[PDB]
C-alpha cells in the first residue's frame, strides 16, 4: 500500500514541524552541564547558543556553500520562530512551559517531530548541493549532513559559547547518535538523488524518518 | 538651528578620521595584558592584532555577508595606514610615538574621533545589509553592528592571536561598553533607515556620536 | 643555457605531483605527537586532519576568498587522490605501506616533490586573486601563501581536531619553515606578476622551486 506514502511527502514543515525542531533543540541546549546559570546571569548568551542549537544546521551549510551565514537570520518569521520558544523555555513563570514539555509522552512526541525535520533539511542540502554542483556526490552527503546535524558539528564552537571549553570532546573523535545517523542519512539520499539506490525519493524518505524516530522514541522510553 | 547638523553629515573619514581609529584600537591593543612582550619577539603576531583591532569592523561583517575577508586588505590605503601607526606605537626610537598620543588631552582627542568613525561604520553595513537584503530588520542590526565592534567580537579569537586563551571572557556574557552600545545604535540606525524612528538620519546621525563621545571623554577624564 | 629551465615548466602536477604533497603531508600529519592513537580508536577524526594537511591549502584560500571550502572537496579525483594514501600511511597490512616511504631516500624524494608543488600553489592563488582583485599587491601575496602552507597556517585549528589545544604555539608568534619560506615566494612571485622583479616567470619559477627542495633535502640528510 504505498498510497499512504504519497500522503508523506506532502507534509508542510513550516507551520508545525518547524517548531518541533526549535523546542527539542533549545530543551535539549538547557538540560546541558550549567546551561541554567549561563541564561540566568547571561541572557544574551544562552540565546545564540539556542540559535546555534536550532539554525546550525542552516548556520554550518552556509559557511560551507560560502553563503552567508546571515542568511538563516533574514527568515524573521523563522528566527522569531526559534526565539520565544527559547524565552517560555528558560524564562516562563513558575516554569509551566519547561515542566509540561518535559512530560514524558509530550517529550516523545516533541523530540520525535526534530527527526521528520531532520529528513527534509538533508534533501535541503543534497538538492541545493546540486544547484552549486550538479553531480558532486560528495559536496551533497556534506550539505545535506550539515543541515541535518548542525547544531552538533558546531557543537564544540557551541560550548565556546556558554564558556565550556573541552577540546578532547569532538565529533569526529566519537560519532554521537544524531550525528553518525545524519551521516547514514546524508549518504543513503544522496545515492537517491544520484539514483544509485533502488527505491524512489517518496519511499526512501518515508522509511529513512521512521527508522530515526524509532530509535529516539525507544531511547527516551528506556532513558526515564 | 538644525542648520549645524547638516555640515556634520558632510565629513570625510578617509583623511583625518580612518588614523584615529587606527590609532585608539592599537593603543588600547598595546595596552593590553602582556601585548608589550608579543612586540618585541614576534613583530608579525603584534601586527595581525592590531589589525583585528582595527579591520575587525570590516573583517567580521565580510565574514557574515560571505564577503571575501581579504576584502578590507585590498585597500592598500587604509592598510597601509594602520600599519604604519602599529609600527610607531610600538617601535618608535625612544618611545616618544606613544608617550605623546597617551597624553591625556590627546588621549581624549584621538579616543574621541575614533567614536566618530564609529558612526558610519552602523551607517556603512546597515545599507550594505540593504543592499543584499532589502528590508531585512535583523541583517542590518547584525551587519551595522558587526562594523562598530568588530575588534570586539573577534576579540576571544583576537586573544587567540596573541596567544591568551580565555574561554570563558564571551562578549555576549557580559556586555562590554563599546560593544552594548554599538548594539543599541545598530538597533537606532536600523529604525532610522527602516524609517520606524521619528527623526532625519542627519539629525540622528548626529546626535548618536555625540552621546556615544560624551562618555568616552568622562570615561577617560575619570579614569584618570 | 636557459632552455632547459623552459622544459620545467610543462611540469604536469595531476598524475604523479599530487600525490607527493598527499604523502609528505600525511607521513608527517602521523609522525605529531599522538596521531597514532587517534587513527587506531578514531579513523573519522585522523582522515580529516590528513585532509586538513593536504588541502588545508586550498581550504584556506577559499575561506579568504569568499569562495566555498567544500569547492576543494568536489575534485573527487584529487579528494580520493589523497584518502587512499591516508589508509596506507596508516591501515596498510604489516604496515609495509608506512616502512617503505620512510626509507630516507624515498622519504627524500617524497618530501623533494611536495616542495614542487609548493611552487605553482603560490602562482596558483597570486593569478587567482587577481582574478578577483587585478593589481592588488597584498590580496595576491595572501592566496599565494596560503595555498603554499595552508596546513601550517590552519594548523592551531588542525591540532584541535585531533584533540591536541596548545594555544601558545601560533605561526605568527614563531615562523616555522614551510611557512616562513612560501611567505617569501609569495612575496618573490607576487613581484613577477606584477612585474616588478627582473626575471620572468618560467625562469623564477624554477629558481624558487630548487632553493626550497635543496635545503629540505639538506634538511633531512642532517636530521637521520
Ligand atoms: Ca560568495
Amino acid at each position: 500500500l504505498s498510497e499512504v506514502s504519497v500522503q508523506f511527502s506532502q507534509l508542510s514543515m513550516f507551520p508545525f514541524f518547524d517548531m518541533a525542531h526549535y523546542l527539542a533543540s533549545v530543551m535539549s541546549a538547557r538540560e546541558q552541564a550549567g546551561a541554567l546559570d549561563i541564561a540566568s546571569h547571561s541572557p544574551m548568551a544562552s540565546w545564540f547558543s539556542a540559535m546555534l542549537h536550532c539554525f546550525g544546521g542552516g548556520i554550518l551549510s552556509s559557511i560551507l556553500l560560502a553563503e552567508p551565514p546571515v542568511g538563516i537570520l533574514a527568515n524573521t518569521t523563522n528566527i522569531m520562530l526559534a526565539s520565544a520558544i527559547w524565552y517560555m523555555v528558560y524564562y516562563f513563570p513558575y516554569d509551566l512551559f519547561y515542566n509540561c514539555f518535559f512530560f514524558l509522552p509530550i517529550r516523545l512526541i516533541a523530540a520525535g517531530m526534530k527527526e521528520v525535520t531532520r529528513t527534509w533539511k538533508i534533501l535541503s542540502g543534497i538538492t541545493h548541493a546540486h544547484s552549486h554542483y550538479k553531480d558532486a556526490w560528495l559536496v551533497m552527503i556534506t550539505i545535506g549532513w550539515a543541515r541535518g546535524a548542525g547544531g552538533g558539528l558546531i557543537s564544540n564552537f557551541e560550548q565556546l559559547v556558554r564558556g565550556v571549553w573541552k577540546p578532547e570532546s569532538n565529533e569526529f573523535l566519537k560519532m554521537s547518535y544524531p550525528v553518525k545517523v545524519t551521516l547514514i542519512g546524508a549518504v543513503l539520499f544522496t545515492l537517491q538523488h544520484g539514483h544509485y539506490l533502488p527505491i524512489s525519493r517518496h519511499n526512501l524518505m518515508f522509511i529513512y524518518t521512521m527508522f530515526l524516530v524509532s530509535i529516539k522514541v525507544t531511547m527516551m522510553l528506556t532513558h526515564s
